């Protein structure tokens, strides 16, 4: 069970400097924590601006792994969105941030020694949040920023907290004076030899929300001490005046295209249990999931605990609880 | 707070006759209590065959209203899925059960004197649930069933529990020994003037739970008598092998085409708290959000509760619990 | 030029299905395409009294489909990813039901089995027909059971046949609308086949390979055919300021990813022969159907060229035994 | 037919971006169009070492766009409903760094203020252009920054210029691929503005309104272009057994919903003029934006007929304002 820390983060009062304004240098973040996990083939860096400040945060598989992506949102923030990954990026700074996936992919181009065949082609995807109103400059994740979280991609590690995309990342905006520093998360699970790892930097409209039921992080009010539910604000205000989240799912499970993207949609909706709301109009909330195709289902999906108990549902479901525990550690 | 029933609903172990085998009588169901509400301009109307048992409930709303369509499942049974809809029917009877919208379109001509110009068409949406593992026979929602439903509608009245669609509807189905009976469900809730309502045949492969946690209905195991969360069969059966529901929501405040989709999706999403696991590979989830376009939202989003809490955002984190509400009502 | 089949001015007023004793006919059309696809069936009926119909493709082992429903007028039920019929039919929203009845007589063939997959199902489009016509009666569940009835293997019954009874084709103004038809095309290639099926009502008007403007928009004052761009642009210049369905239907195995933009493909590749096309006022639908008998080689290459055998490649072919299906519709 | 352009065999092993002190060259193509449209900019810019370039579309006051993404091997970026520039570019993947090039030299014009609707908004789209030449060079932040610096209102360099310097097309087989380029063309009726951009880099060819092959699969053996539909269906019969991207920029005012049907229908009627097209190999994608300058009438009658003024009718002449740039493109 995640200790969340109940003291306040919140991000204060939201122009400032661009990126040339400094003499930017990117900084290996290390969080509050590190998780360690075993899933070769699979790494991940993160880098930040102290200046911003702000990150990004990159997962690197080298094989390439199918991929299939959830952008539900309706604010998204996308590059590539491929169906075939060399990398995922995710990025503070807004549309500029999607800045740092170029510079991803710029280094795996020189990785390649240059060969660009339709084989050899690296693929990159990447998605962003809005972090600038919780700090006082313009600087955003560029092309450095992306080649260095690269380069400090490190496998099974990954670092919780304010670090890489999560820097500024903050939560709970029906108004900027209860808004909360949240940190982006990752959680790993090992049955059998399934793995599923989740990565998530939720900055989002709504809250964090815990399996009892608690508000944990976001729409923090300093006149109460408290943190309530945003539809209690929503009714008020109602009654009154009438009259972002990107994440990553990755497992070795192969699945095939059609299961992927409906794995992507099932665990994807299932985060509306961690934060709420979810999948707003203002939020750019996209999920990629990730398979490295090593290993199958059974043919038939039948077991002691019943009928439909083993199937790419299942590892949805089981996905799913990972997935939370990720945006818990976030939000600790 | 909903009082659901602890007593199980064993749906029991999965041919049998069709239609024609019987002298199919509609009854108009009445379920285990009425709500009523004040929404003028929606009727709602429901029917069933005691012979399946199986049935249909329809939304009637003669002005037309704007419509967005969300389905996310994986095994989706729609009809129309219109833009702009004179009403929306749902059925069990699976994929047959989509002829009950045919026999409300054919109805809806003969009130317009079969007049057929463009802007005269009678739309209707309809969309289906699988309820013959729930019964010993193949009788489904036809033509006469449809207009039946549509008959029978009336303004502020909604049938919970065992009625129309919901009469066969059932849950938890990881193995169909655990499968519970569930019902259909509606909730209302009116603020200053705006009014939203709740409607929602629940048949999910997963179950329902409330919001302490409780699962309460669906995946009820006999031989220990309680209620599991389906993620512990699944682990369990990963461990060892290795190595429906539809819904709509409708509202008297005016939302653009953009937004009103996006208000879909947010809602729909919601719905994953209160069913888990939701929008799976097995479920044909579709959610049909209605807007009647009475009365606007203020130009500025603003309020003493905070500058981002009258949108369209607001609305749905609010209809959310509407939706939740109804879902509890379905299982209870 | 072909002789004009103008519609004539739309009549609204007319009695619907209660009034009549609706009698199922056979349609035959004006000439019967023989093909050979085994496993494939084709049923068309139609009720006099409209005139409308109902055009179904029956195919028992069930095959995977895609649907790239384009217009922003689409009606369309079902649109499953795994079909036993496709059912196309006149009556806009209300010929739907057409395909219930389809379903409905299916499952009396499957003795009323009911398991997850033993589950019959029926993808239905339609066209709205009524303004080619002087009744409101549209094809109900006993004409799509008729259809379905009807089919048989390797015949195509061509023109005003099942849904193509009262098809009409330039809607810029009502005037110049002309009665289409339904068409279909065949095509075989060592052991690849390849069968179109249409059924066009576009806004647009029907253009042949030389570009010619061969079925809609013909003005009687003039004895003419125009593209409906010419009435556009000037239609602008003086006031500011002052549905088409479709099945291709093959047999070479194709995955999901595959048959998907192959069913976009061959379904942009109809504005060749549909100008406009895929407007806000159509409700154009295209299902691509595979039984999955034949593989493609692994890897693309030929005489012809490196990059020369492949989903794309027959996309290519497909396109072309539309256009001719299209044509035929149109004759 | 015009003489031949083909692109000879790809060379892989050539040098790449770090390689080169990149100095960005303002294009000038083959002719400039010139033509009026307030508030519409378009800089174009390429490095002479890959030869590969940028194009972008800047609309200073923000525009709404739809985006009709139809390949099945799209490179986007941003894809945005409301955009301060459309960035078009060669490089593949790598190319989309233009873009971000773009959106910080606008960060730097709006003086770093980051206020949730103060965003500048650059969607970015690219073609993989590496066969067409002998080096890994791509377009990258700086030369998507020298394209936006490059922008003037009222020209468009035609030709091998910003993103179609090594564009090219016909792709059954590279020895008969022919180098394109980009291509615009304007048309103005009253108040009503319609700007066509595109970059042809088709697998298919590019064909005239008279269904001539005029850029692409060109024999040297035979002197000849083929229309691909030849090649591959012999392909078949021996072996079975044995992108484009682009925008149409307007001064009209439509919903969101109007402006995402109107970008469909004009993409789809590209198949007319490029063939095949919308295959699995393209990663066709198209931009429609509204400046939201002039209202539509209320009710769509004229002289010419009683549904002759909307959107649809916008999209058949804009479609007619895209070929001609596509041939443009080819010429
Ligand atoms: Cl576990
Ligand atoms: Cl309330
Ligand atoms: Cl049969
Ligand atoms: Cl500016």
């Amino acid at each position: 069970g995640i200790a969340v820390d109940p003291a306040p983060r919140l991000a204060g009062p939201p122009g400032g400097p661009g990126n040339d304004a400094f003499d930017l240098a990117p900084v290996r973040s290390t969080g509050r924590e590190m998780l360690r996990f075993d899933f070769p083939g699979v790494s991940i860096g993160a880098a930040h601006y102290e200046e911003g400040p702000t990150g990004a945060t990159v997962i690197h598989i080298p094989a390439g792994a199918r991929t299939a992506v959830d952008a539900r949102g309706g604010a998204v923030g996308l590059s590539g969105g491929y169906d075939f990954n060399h990398a995922i990026c995710l990025a503070g700074g807004a549309g500029y941030g999607l800045e740092a996936g170029a510079g991803v992919s710029g280094a795996l181009l020189e990785r390649l020694e240059h060969r660009t065949g339709f084989a050899e082609l690296q693929l990159v995807s990447s998605a962003v949040i809005y972090d600038f109103s919780a700090r006082s400059t313009a600087v955003y994740p560029d092309k450095a920023l992306g080649r260095a979280a690269l380069e400090f991609a490190v496998p099974g590690e990954f670092p919780q907290g304010r670090a890489g995309a999560g820097m500024s990342a903050s939560a709970g905006k029906v108004d900027w004076d209860r808004t909360e520093i949240t940190g982006q998360g990752a959680a790993f699970r090992r049955l059998g030899d399934v793995r599923i790892l989740a990565v998530v930097v939720p900055n989002p409209v709504g809250v964090i929300v815990d399996r009892a039921g608690t508000v944990v992080r976001g729409n923090y009010d300093a006149q109460t001490g408290v943190r309530r539910h945003p539809v209690f604000d929503y009714q008020e205000a109602f009654a009154e005046q009438v009259p972002t989240t990107i994440s990553a799912i990755v497992t070795n499970v192969r699945m095939s295209p059609v299961e992927l993207n409906q794995f992507a949609k099932q665990v994807h909706s299932s985060m509306h249990r961690g934060i709420q709301p979810f999948h707003t109009d203002m939020d750019g909330d996209t999920l990629f999931a990730v398979t490295t195709d090593e290993i199958d289902l059974p043919t038939t999906p039948g077991s002691s605990r019943g009928r439909l108990s083993v199937n790419a549902t299942a590892l949805g479901a089981i996905a799913s609880e990972v997935m939370w525990d990720a945006v818990l550690e976030a939000g600790k």
